[PDB]
Parts: C-alpha cells; structure tokens; sequence
C-alpha cells in the first residue's frame, strides 16, 4: 500500500514537524546561540549514525536494485558526523574535559533515547528484505529532514552573523537530505502491515530523542552555543 | 548430546581463545606492567556498551529463565564504573577536546570492540530465554579469559603503587568466576536449539577474537602510550 505507507510518513512527519523541541529552535525571538544548547547532545547519535550507514545499511554484494539503491544512499549518510564535529567546534562546545567526562556525557541516562535510537533501527531492519529496509530508511530520512531544516535557521543565523561556514546545522545539509527524504512498488499484504509498524516504530524512536534534546535545554538553559565572529 | 556437547563446545573455544598471542603479551612478567596495559583505554569502546547490553538488551524486568538471567545482569551493569576507575589510576583518564574523545571511541581501529555488543544485542533480540543464557554462558567466558590476563600486570601495579584497582583485579575475577551453567547443564533442547546454540558460541567467540585481534594491534601502534600510574 505504497500509497498508505507514503501518506503515514506524511502524517506522521506533519505530527513530528509540530514537537515543542521544534517551537523552540524555529523561535527567532531567542538568541541562536540558546536555540543550539541542544547540539552537544548529537553527540550520542551522529557517530552511531555513521555506523549504521556503514555497517548496518550497506551491503556492498547485492544485485538487488532496492539495495544498490541504498548503498548510494548510505555513501552520502555516512560522511555528515564529520559536518558534526567541524560546527561542534564552530559552536564553542568542542571543550576541553577529561575523557572519562566525555564517556560519562555520552553515556548519560538524560541521552539513552539518542544513544539508543540507530541501535534499535539495526534490530528493527537487520531481517528486513531490501524494499522493507527503505521503508525504515525513508521513514529516518523524513524525521532527519524535519530536524534539519529546525536547527539550519539558528545555524544560519550565527554562520551569517560571525562569518563562519556551518555544514551540519546549515542549509546545505538539508540540500543533500531534501534529495533523501521508489514509489512504482506494490507491498506482499502483512509487508504493508510490517511497514506500518517500521513508519510508527522510527517516528516514536525519533520523537523519544527530541523528548531528551527538550529536557536537556531545560537542565541546560545556561550553556548557549559561544562561537566567535 | 545437545546441552553436553554445548557446554563443551564452550571449553573447546575458552582453550582456543587463551591462547591468542595478546594474551601471551599481557601475561608477561618480563614486559613493565604499565607496557602491557597500554591496551586498557580501548576499553572505552566495549565497557560502557556492555553496560547497556546488560541494563537493555539482556535484561527483562514471569518465565523462570529470564527472572536468573536478570539477576546476572543486574550484577555485570556495575563493572563500568570499575573501569573508570582503574582508567584514572593507570594515568589514561587525560584531558581532552570533545571531539578527540569521540574520535577515539569511533576509531576503525575500535570498530570490532565497538560493535561486540550491538551484535550480541542483534543476535539475541529474538531468542527464548534459555538461548539468552548460552549467549550470556559464552561470553561471560571470553571475559573470565580477558580477565585472568589482565588482573596479572594490573595487580603488580595496584600493589607496586598500593592502590585498590577494581577492575583488572582478582576482585573483578573473583565476582566473574561466581558468573548460572548449573542450571543450563540440568536442560534438554531439540536439534533446531542444538544447531543455534552451536551458531551462538561460533560468534560470541569469533566477536572476541576480533575484538582481542585490535588489542594486539593498538598496542603495537602505540608502544609509548604505556600506563603512568601514581604511588600513594
Ligand atoms: N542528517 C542526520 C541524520 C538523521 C537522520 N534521521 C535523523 C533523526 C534524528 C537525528 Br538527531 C538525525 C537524523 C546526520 O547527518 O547525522
Ligand atoms: N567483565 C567485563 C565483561 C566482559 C564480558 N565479556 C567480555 C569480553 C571482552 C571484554 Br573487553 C569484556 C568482557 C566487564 O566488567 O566489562
Ligand atoms: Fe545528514
Ligand atoms: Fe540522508
Ligand atoms: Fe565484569
Ligand atoms: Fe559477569
Ligand atoms: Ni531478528
């Protein structure tokens, strides 16, 4: 139910687009730099990303037109944690700490949502056929997109405003995940009711996550991004 | 037959496993226990995941199975904070950018102790209970090996510095010997369970191989990095 499945990713990504975490980035009444408080968090996500992309997502040996279809895919996926690590700089969150601390923050209570979000999508797709696999991808891919495009209105603010080339929370990572984010396929009957539980599966993930950003803004209302011009 | 052979098809691998070269390195009483411990920030990349695996993954907070496993549990998701501990005092616990950190943990050279437990947790998501505790039965056994090897330069340090180390320590070892096949010998199971439990211990064996494979290769990398411990 190709149709369905497409017009679920719809409604569930215009329920996702309308999250509070997502009032608040958009809100231009507040500084950027407290929009941003949430970015040291992707930390327990991006890299994890990668390595699903990687290690998950690709399988390199398959004829399969679906599965070649992703390989590009996951090319262009798993080169964006380095987009991370270059704003996490940008943004003044790059801080000196010892590495137990950085262990410690990874692995927080207050981030298992986020740490946890690419390890339940391997076990959610690791048995999946192909065609189903794209289901969970282009599920991610939307709630990604929604993401992105929030958090590239605070970024390019600051990257506007202090000179500075943004790649992750910028709108040239949206460009590439706006390609992301076919549809001549017909879905086997329980394929169409095991792809409704991957759509509300990936959103409720996502959703969770966002959950940890918004309680971590709260705990963290001080610690506003500090780039330098 | 079935759950005989299992448990023996476990000290086939254990024998096998002992003998990989990293832990003729680690038992070396001729190399500075400092040297053979530059491998322990590598850690870093399984510790805090096996941690997970254990709160997450393995544990089910009525089948009887699960309610034994879950105790297990219980117990292994604190060793973490023994790591940490023992990081610091072997003068591995240094100061850092973020990234730099980041970078190390997600290093191609962790990518095998990174990934050890998402493939246990990928392996075991759909398994009755009593395949779980093979899973748990396995590789609770590679770790007694890791263990035993490195508690030998680790408590020359912890008494050369008088220091509690909790982590490469017979402490840790002596916790882990206690980790039950007691009830895992008193169990039948059909030709499909015997088969699977065959294709468990393979991998959870295999895993660790690969993971004790990038020991051996961080050490030889990284000869100088050696432990800077402090006496009291
Ligand atoms: N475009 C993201 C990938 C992504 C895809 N889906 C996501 C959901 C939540 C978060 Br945070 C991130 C994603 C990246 O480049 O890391
Ligand atoms: N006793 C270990 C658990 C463990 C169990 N199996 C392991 C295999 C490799 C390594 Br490294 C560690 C383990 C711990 O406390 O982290
Ligand atoms: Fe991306
Ligand atoms: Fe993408
Ligand atoms: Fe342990
Ligand atoms: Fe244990
Ligand atoms: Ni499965």
């Amino acid at each position: 139910g190709m149709k369905a499945i497409l017009q679920l990713i719809l409604e569930k990504r215009q329920e996702f687009e309308k999250l509070p975490c997502f009032e608040f980035v958009r809100d231009e009444t507040i500084s950027p730099e407290e929009r941003l408080i949430l970015y040291p968090c992707i930390a327990a996500f991006a890299l994890n990303f990668r390595d699903l992309n990687r290690y998950d997502y690709r399988d390199d040996n398959s004829s399969d037109y679906y599965q070649k279809i992703i390989n590009i895919h996951t090319q262009e996926d798993a080169k964006h944690w380095e987009w991370f690590l270059n704003d996490l700089e940008l943004l003044g969150f790059d801080k000196t700490m010892r590495f137990s601390e950085a262990l410690r923050f990874v692995w927080s209570d207050d981030l298992l949502h986020t740490r946890r979000l690419c390890h339940n999508i391997a076990v959610l797709s690791h048995d999946l056929e192909p065609v189903m696999k794209m289901v969970v991808i282009e599920a991610m891919e939307t709630a990604g997109l929604v993401i992105f495009h929030a958090l590239a209105k605070p970024g390019e603010s600051i990257a506007k405003a202090t000179r500075r080339k943004y790649l992750y929370v910028a709108d040239s990572h949206v460009e590439v995940e706006t390609g992301h984010a076919l549809e001549q396929t017909q879905l086997s009957s329980e394929q169409e009711e095991k792809a409704k539980e991957i759509v509300n599966k990936v959103f409720q993930w996502s959703t969770n996550l966002i959950g940890e950003f918004e309680r971590y803004v709260k705990a963290h209302r001080s610690e506003k991004a500090q780039p330098t011009a």
